[PDB]
């Protein structure tokens, strides 16, 4: 029996070997056709230019709230610029 | 028993090694690919965009009522 | 009858002792692969950044309360910048 | 009896005595590890945290009614 | 019979005498290994940092209550700040 | 009779005597562990790091 | 009787102790292709971007 179990092991050790050099060899190749600085860009522009919206209108605001349930101020700031 | 069990000890500890031997180079390959000071400057971005975002609503003054 | 009892006495206190000397073990090993000064800084700077963010709004605050059963000033805190 | 008595008096002290060994070694070598100093500079976060987190409310003035 | 009474009454004393000096052994050496300023310290700084809080935010409150069921200003205190 | 009694009082009192040293030791050794000077303000740290730090500490 | 008890606390212990040491070299080998540096930054960045880097890096 387990001269068996091990000859499967050394194949499931083996299948994972190559695979996880397989998915490394695609994931290299990727971030170097994207250049990688630009990967930062590509996650923070986004949420960046929700940050550009309202920082152009400058507000000057005054908080109304209930103190047990208070009103989120991230929904609010999205709220005014649409979350969905 | 005592020898069985002991060699599916081994068996038991030869595949953990393995496996996360290949789980390391894997994460150990990708995170070079990316560069740790490109994630670090990634994880900062979350914390300071919600600083900005919520100082642009420009909070003058506030009321706190029941 | 009580020499078992001693027996298997002496057996517990050595699988006590044993397993307390492998969790030390693993336990120094991680608090030397991550640097001990970095274990402080992981505990607070989570709910640092959750003063950071109200710091940044540097508000100016008036309270109106209920006497009997008051605002939780720390529900409060949070509420604006969500608890849950 | 007072001689099995005597008998099962000395077996679980000396659990009692060897137990405690184990967990005041574990204890130790587990504070030793992370430093006094480490447990002392966690556990005045707490309040001081909760000092700037109340202070950044800002509270001017209050009122207090029925 | 009277005797017997006698001679339960000097064990029951000889009990109390032990066990009395069991307990204060313990209670000595337990106020020799932790400091006795310190087990000053640790009954007062609970309650000391539930007044270092509000002493952080030096308000200037006002009052409006009831005359004959007024609000009680020690829940007013705690209530701010959690009194569960 | 009594005898008995005032014999199992001696046991009674060996197994009173013999787990408070036990005690005390322990609480000694975990104190000279974390010194006195830092069990002073881990009590103002409050519940959720009191629990935490026992669990972290075994 | 006993001894075979005797003998599956050295396997249990072997086990413990063999499993112990394949997880304290996977954490200080990830510890060291990012360092504890860089998860300093990484511990504020919060849930959504703590769950998309772990996918992101395999």
């Amino acid at each position: 029996e387990l001269v068996y179990a091990r000859a499967q092991l050394e194949l499931e050790v083996s299948k994972a070997q190559q695979l996880a050099e397989v998915e490394v060899k695609k994931f290299k190749q990727m971030t170097e056709a994207i250049g990688p600085s630009t990967i930062r860009d590509l996650a923070v522009a986004g949420p960046e230019m929700q940050v550009k919206l309202l920082q152009s209108l400058g507000l000057k605001s005054t908080l109304i709230t209930d103190g047990s349930t208070p009103i989120n101020l991230f929904n609010t700031a999205f709220g005014l610029l649409g979350g969905p």
